[PDB]
């Protein structure tokens, strides 16, 4: 067991997938 979670969220995801989305659209500034 190896939790997904965000370096800057402390949030766990589960999930490579959401976990990747998350962290790309993370760039979400303009
Ligand atoms: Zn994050």
């Amino acid at each position: 067991m190896k939790p997904y979670q965000c370096d800057y969220c402390g949030r766990s995801f589960s999930d490579p997938t959401s976990k990747m989305r998350h962290l790309e659209t993370h760039d979400t500034d303009k």
